[PDB]
């Protein structure tokens, strides 16, 4: 890492375009160059390479990955004052802090919502029962009526959490890691639902994220699940689209797991001093956030005064339900732990090589290991 310059890192999914336009803004006013960069599996390679002295001065990320990132040294302990802590939602400030102390800066709130197309389908279904009937009429015009990224669990959680199922559960005010539920009967009812879809052929098991959206942006596919920062590309592709509630599994509604972006700074960081007054005073502002949230909508951000005027919104209202009606994600070590074995456990059951019993039995086997 050079010294007089900050090198940032963020998930290729969300507005780093946006973001840069803010470096260029410090830079004028400073003088210090600001590189943005989104490396791929940017939450994997952080640890690796900040753990010999380098990577980024910044990385932003959801904040489940943080805790582990931290437990490791990897993270410096950022210094907000209270009159800057008081500027931000106290709720987000909770899910980036780490044995007492807060390691990153919450940038914004989101959580997945049920995308739909209104000429396509004005009244969007409640509930998942519903949808393979749904999907069978469909066909009888060429289309379908559900395509969302099945290959990342943070797609399929939500209905695999529905009736029961969880990851760590919160107790006796920390998370308890051996109180696990990715292998119960909730757990269980939800993902068979997803297999069933999948083996009766309402879905397909390759669907990922590319296919999922060019589907839908394409108008061949009623809906999709997606968060926040998909919204740009579809209203570039026209299509008269309704954000709305996750349906309900069983009779209960799907569970997101809601995730916060954090800006984290680099322990090995020679330029801590620069990445504090950016992230404070550049980006963490009206300006800065509207930069980034004009490249790919954050969802609700983290800072009430600019909040305030995203509120108004109803595709951030009808976030905010499907967050309130979902869980924070935990930020302990362990999750990188969850969300690998639950990623292999819904492939391996999508894909046939094995039963939904076994895939979670191993899932959990291997979480509490
Ligand atoms: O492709 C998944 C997409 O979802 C996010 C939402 O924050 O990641 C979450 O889900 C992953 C597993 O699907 C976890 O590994 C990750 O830690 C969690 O935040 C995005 O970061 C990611 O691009
Ligand atoms: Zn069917
Ligand atoms: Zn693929």
């Amino acid at each position: 890492i050079e010294e007089g310059k900050l090198v940032i890192w963020i998930n290729g999914l969300f507005g780093y375009n946006g973001l840069a336009e803010v470096g260029k803004k410090f830079e004028k006013d400073t003088g210090i160059k600001v590189t943005v960069e989104h490396p791929d599996k940017l939450e994997e390679k952080f640890p690796q390479v900040a753990a010999t002295g380098d990577g980024p001065d910044i990385i932003f990320y959801a904040h489940d990955r943080f805790g582990g990132y931290a437990q490791s040294g990897l993270l410096a302990e950022i210094t907000p004052d209270k009159a800057f802590q008081d500027k931000l939602y106290p709720f987000t400030w909770d899910a980036v802090r780490y044995n007492g102390k807060l390691i990153a800066y919450p940038i914004a709130v989101y959580a997945l919502s049920l995308i739909y197309n209104k000429d396509l389908l004005p009244n969007p279904p409640k509930t998942w029962e519903e949808i393979p009937a749904l999907d069978k009429e469909l066909k009888a015009k060429g289309k379908s009526a559900l395509m969302f990224n099945l290959q990342e669990p943070y797609f399929t959680w939500p209905l695999i959490a529905a009736d029961g199922g969880y990851a760590f559960k919160y107790e006796n005010g920390k998370y308890d890691i051996k109180d696990v539920g990715v292998d119960n009967a909730g757990a269980k009812a939800g993902l068979t639902f997803l297999v069933d879809l999948i083996k009766n052929k309402h879905m397909n098991a390759d669907t990922d994220y590319s296919i999922a959206e060019a589907a839908f942006n394409k108008g061949e596919t009623a809906m999709t699940i997606n968060g926040p920062w998909a919204w740009s590309n579809i209203d570039t592709s026209k299509v008269n689209y309704g954000v709305t509630v996750l349906p309900t599994f069983k009779g209960q509604p799907s569970k997101p797991f809601v995730g916060v972006l954090s800006a984290g700074i680099n322990a090995a960081s020679p330029n801590k001093e620069l990445a504090k007054e950016f992230l404070e005073n550049y980006l963490l502002t009206d300006e800065g956030l509207e930069a980034v949230n004009k490249d790919k909508p954050l969802g609700a951000v983290a800072l009430k005064s600019y909040e305030e005027e995203l509120a108004k919104d109803p595709r951030i209202a009808a976030t905010m339900e499907n967050a309130q009606k979902g869980e924070i994600m935990p930020n302990i070590p362990q999750m990188s732990a969850f969300w690998y074995a639950v990623r292999t456990a819904v492939i391996n059951a999508a894909s046939g090589r094995q039963t939904v019993d076994e895939a979670l039995k191993d899932a959990q086997t291997r979480i509490t290991k």
